[PDB]
């Protein structure tokens, strides 16, 4: 009963960790995974040791149990860091949301348990070639083969799909294209080591390439009947609810891009010398530096306002979107801006904003590009005026 | 304390009162107000019946005693139904807040207590003919004489002027132009009555044409020495410290108008059909509307935080200005769309949203222009860098 | 041969008398048109002696005869004086164009003719009051009933309604609901003194107070078969095909309140100082002015590379509408930061600024609106791919 | 004479060899080139073989004779298919403009004669560590000992600095600090095989990483008076002339590589289908390629206006700098909507958008930055309104 903006000692000696792990390990280090393409594999140990992976696995599970406020805070200053291997981490939670909600205590435990005895990945199979944000435009389909189901089908795009133990999957059950998307999917937590998976080549792409991608294609894979998350006919309501407590996580990132951008930016509007003045002393600069700040600063308080909407048990769906169309939109800004007002030296390879902008363009594509956002958004809003 | 963006009770009632007042009495009239252009007496009146003003008033002088954050709700609501009206109100929040920041029971007694007892309205007397946003070169001269001192200046566009009980006001004391601004004013209350005081006519501006804003001068006012607020010099600061509480709320009307021309937007889009298909099954028309909603969520959230971090005890200077120039700047945006989204009945007359985009450039222009705002927070902002 | 930016004598002097007229006539009683909203006939007559109007009149007929790029040029400079007025003569261009292009030589003397020994205004009988954009689902009835036809509709917005000799017309011939638009309406020539038609009330609007706009009640009006065009059903063609040669001079229209705005606000960047500089001299001002530059200047070369076209004789649609879209949205965005320069003052009716962003806003909303001007843009710019 | 906006029949040669080589050509070993990043010594040859590379050497040097309007003609044909190949083309027509323009019969004919029958490389020498866009702020010295002039400093970022086989180079020559520019630099012919020079490291970039750009520094080059442009002082005169001719071809760069994305993505509009229809079905995606369809064709008029004045003996400066300065803008908007559009496929390597975005940068930074580009405009407009 009243507005705060203040954190708790809990939240606040998480971003203390999350920060000193992010400017001392991730930074120092944050050029060569993106020059020599490689994942970040010690990283991603040293995290896990500090605590700043898995964080929403159930309690009992022995998951440290924390809310998505907690994930977006502790996201965005690894995110501040490198969002190569931010969302590297990211991949799990992404791929463990689906389990964490539909999932009874057998699944839970044989699943999210491993990940919390051992440092080992999992990934979020959906999107692939032809479908992508039409989620209900997928082919690989599942055929109930009495005792157990069998899968025919091909993944595209999957991060930490090649270091993953397990994958969140999901299928078409129901053959009659006519279908609808409530009753036509269902979905499988499928192990890894389970034969006729053949995963592709990393992907080389323009940006996150210490973050794991490639496609798999999943021909007649045998899928063991008590892993259907709800059991056959609740796959796409499962994957739609699962990233309402994951899209705030996502902007989270993206909003520590923007951050660092903003203060690697701001450094050197400092000292930069330009027609006898620090560029900070130009107005035009000044006036970048002012719209950057509140530009990010809007937009940690647009995820916030999402992680607690789901955290006090709201389908926080609407403001959701809200927070990752700003976030992923001003992050992608105030990167450019950045490399702007580096000039030269920021168009040069030796310079952090060159690695900034490219990075920072993934945030308006993967889990709801800018357009579908706003088809999301204004979809809540008209219904919040019509009877 | 944890975050909360949840209302406390007291507040829902607040909203509940200052809501159903402007959308069941300021609305059937706004347009009548506008058209005339006169003062909207019974609307005030009732408000200050009705509660919604002069809230910052302590408990003390027998007023309501509330904080910033919920004269923002109040202002917000009150603005939705019409800013030109909301202003009036507000220019008595505006022009007692440096009373009510920097004045001895004396003064606060006399002054913010007969505002209790019958409804009156006091102006905020800073910008002159040609001196605005240069607050520090305001040239009014204030001469020492004794228990007293004589102004001679000039004012223009006093919201509330004309039609003011007391006036506060900033004028140069230290005739010495070297005197750094800090110590060159010094501010007081002065009393409408007192002759030597030319009240010039109504100045007809575009929108917001019910406020009372016009001319006026000081010819060899004398001001008792008492009303002062401080002292010689404190001048520039006293005004300077309305801001702090002032701005946001300011923020707080801006948002009230953007909804207002949102939901007509919205309403005339889930009527109106063109080629077959509602305006709002068009691509184009959800997309500006998730964009409109996605401003106002932000902008809303842009001025509690403000109200509240001023509240909290902490200087907001710096979130009072993204408020501001962030609102103000959405404001107007938005205003434009609605007009556009109601196509030709846009540009008439007898439809709200055309109302609205006269109304909202007030709001980019008052109380410091957007330019000054961002000159505010990039300085804020970069200051931080050099600490 | 080749590119060529150059103007010629002829036009060098046709340029000259509209400057003339619009700065030292049309400007000086601007305002106080705006501010009774009466219609402006001695300026009206004044050009039509000047020959500033009813310049698409074939020699033949007593005109000028003059192409559509000599016309947008005249139009730039009345516009600058007050497109209020500019439209009013405008307006008469509209509804002369379908006799222009589809007439025949009995019925182009008859109408155009009259138009060249009197100061006449004729209107654009079209858009009804739930059909703008959607020419297609338009209502006005139109049936063979002996040797002429007879209407019964109702049409909204026509500028010159009230004040026109003769009106172009667009009606539903075909009863029939599936009747392809492109042979399903016909247009026609209907004097206005004819029996039951029912001029409306003049409307109010935000901007362009002056222009006579109004709606038609036409009752049971009976036109003669040799007033309609070139045959039942061809009507739509003549009112799409008369859009190629009025766009370019609609935008021409907006690219001259551009510039009105472009003066007023740099002129006062020059008077005007704040923080001992001259506004001018503040780099975000400077920044203003240079936005506001390159906005004008692209606007105005894609009206007139739009006018050329056509007047090459080629299809235009391509290249008009990006002038329509594009004039018509920076012409808002000028003559609104025109305003903001200004400050208070440009808030204030005593100044110039403020009646331009009222006057603005049509330049996206009517004639085509800016978000139809895109689909355009978008269907003939993908058809150049497409097989 | 009237407007025209047709190209002579020699033009329309010029642009279908170019059209034909870069897409037959460039196009296809591009990708690899970038990849690779090594210089395009094949492509180059190619060029300059077909005689579309130094188009401005004039005719008695063995050159082409081809004006302004001309070169970007042909320039953003070789841009659509690699900003990073023609960059390193535009290196020469750059080292050469200053001797073009300022260099007397011998100078012109010693070393504009060999790139006439040799492919060699010239280079641009200019900007330094401590300064680029403050020209004026370069510290090489120019100690005048007896017949030669000893160059002693640095410069940065210079595009073919190692393949270079002569340079420009402007330096300051009165050590004086209070000189004023214009009369204290002078710019010298600097033959890359000289004793002082030392090159270095190819700079790896974000973009045009095929085009080499280095540091070099020079360590007592003697430099023979024979090679000065004007003479001593007359440094800066020249310098500032050459961007005149060189900003509109820049701006055709731009303008180029704004095209290529143009066309990628609706290529792409109209074989990708999502949710029952191609992407050019939703009003969403075809609005965006409507505006970036009108933004192409606006920044095309930017530059050829910019190259006509110019050529028609005019000082283009103004247009000139609104041409560098929008159609840099807009091509970092077309090629971050191009990848958009192409979603995960856009950041994917394997696709040419995400290979657009990345040479796309450097268009607001080098030649001058988007700022200065305003500065200019602002300044060469408000001269139009003093006096
Ligand atoms: C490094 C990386 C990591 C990713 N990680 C994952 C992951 O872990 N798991 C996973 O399952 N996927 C992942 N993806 C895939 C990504 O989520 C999809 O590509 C994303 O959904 C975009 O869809 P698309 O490109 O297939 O969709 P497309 O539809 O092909 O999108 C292309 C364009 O079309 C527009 N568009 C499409 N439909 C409409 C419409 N109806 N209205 C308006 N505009 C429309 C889109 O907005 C976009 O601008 C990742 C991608 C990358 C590159
Ligand atoms: C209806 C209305 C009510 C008002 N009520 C009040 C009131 O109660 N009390 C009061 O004291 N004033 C009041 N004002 C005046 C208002 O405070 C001023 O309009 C505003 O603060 C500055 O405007 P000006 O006209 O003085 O602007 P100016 O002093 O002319 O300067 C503003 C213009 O220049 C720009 N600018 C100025 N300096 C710089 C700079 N250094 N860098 C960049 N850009 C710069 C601004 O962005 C804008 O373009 C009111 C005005 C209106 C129209
Ligand atoms: C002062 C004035 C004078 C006029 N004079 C004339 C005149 O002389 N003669 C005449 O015949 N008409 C005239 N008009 C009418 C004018 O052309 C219409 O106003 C215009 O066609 C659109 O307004 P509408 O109300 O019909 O738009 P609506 O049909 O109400 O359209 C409303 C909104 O929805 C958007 N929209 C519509 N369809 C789509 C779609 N398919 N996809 C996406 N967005 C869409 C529109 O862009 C607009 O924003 C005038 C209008 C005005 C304001
Ligand atoms: C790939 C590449 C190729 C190049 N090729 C050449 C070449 O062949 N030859 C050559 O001589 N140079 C070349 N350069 C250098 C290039 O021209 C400069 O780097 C560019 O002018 C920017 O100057 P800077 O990097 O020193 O910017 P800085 O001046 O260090 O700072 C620039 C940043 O601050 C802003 N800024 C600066 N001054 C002001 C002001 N007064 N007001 C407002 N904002 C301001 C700038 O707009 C930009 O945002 C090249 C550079 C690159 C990266």
């Amino acid at each position: 009963l009243g507005f705060s903006f203040e954190f708790t000692e809990q939240q606040k000696e998480f971003q203390a960790t999350a920060r000193k792990f992010a400017r001392e390990e991730i930074i120092p280090v944050a050029a060569e995974y993106d020059k020599t393409g490689e994942y970040p594999v010690p990283l991603i140990r040293r995290a896990w040791e500090l605590g700043l992976m898995n964080t929403h696995i159930p309690e009992n599970c022995g998951g440290l149990g924390l809310g998505t406020f907690d994930a977006c805070l502790i996201s965005e200053e690894l995110a501040y860091g490198c969002t190569g291997v931010q969302t590297a981490i990211e991949g799990n939670s992404l791929g463990q949301m689906p389990i964490i909600i539909a999932g009874n205590d057998q699944q839970k435990k044989k699943y999210l348990g491993r990940m919390t005895e051992e440092p080992l990945m999992c990934a979020y199979c959906v999107t692939e070639p032809g479908a992508g944000s039409d989620v209900a435009g997928i082919k690989t389909k599942a055929e109930k083969k009495g005792d157990e189901y069998i899968i025919n089908g091909q993944k595209m795009w999957i991060t930490n799909g090649g270091k993953a133990n397990w994958y969140f999957l999901l299928a078409r059950s129901d053959p009659d294209p006519k279908a609808p998307a409530n009753k036509a999917f269902t979905g499988f937590i499928v192990e890894a080591d389970t034969p006729g998976i053949q995963i592709g080549r990393k992907e080389l792409n323009m940006g996150q390439r210490c973050s794991d991608t490639r496609g798999i294609v999943f021909e007649d894979v045998k899928v063991p009947k008590e892993n259907v998350l709800i059991g056959d006919g609740a796959g796409f309501k499962v994957a739609m609810g699962a990233f309402d407590k994951t899209r705030p996580v996502v902007a989270a990132g993206a909003v520590g891009l923007a951050q660092r951008a903003l203060d690697e930016a701001t450094k050197y509007a400092l000292e930069r010398k330009t027609f006898g003045k620090l560029l900070v002393e130009h107005q035009a600069i000044s006036f970048m530096l002012a719209e950057m700040a509140m530009k990010v600063e809007l937009a940690r308080m647009s995820y916030q306002r999402a992680a607690w909407e789901v955290d006090s048990g709201r389908r926080n769906t609407y403001y959701a979107s809200i927070a990752k169309a700003f976030a992923g939109d001003i992050a992608n800004q105030l990167a450019t801006d950045a490399v702007q007002i580096l000039g030269g030296n920021g168009f040069n390879t030796e310079y952090p904003v060159e690695k900034l902008m490219r990075d920072a363009k993934i945030y308006q594509i993967y889990e709801g590009t800018s357009q579908i956002q706003r088809l999301i958004v204004a979809r809540e809003h008209i219904d919040k005026y019509k009877n």
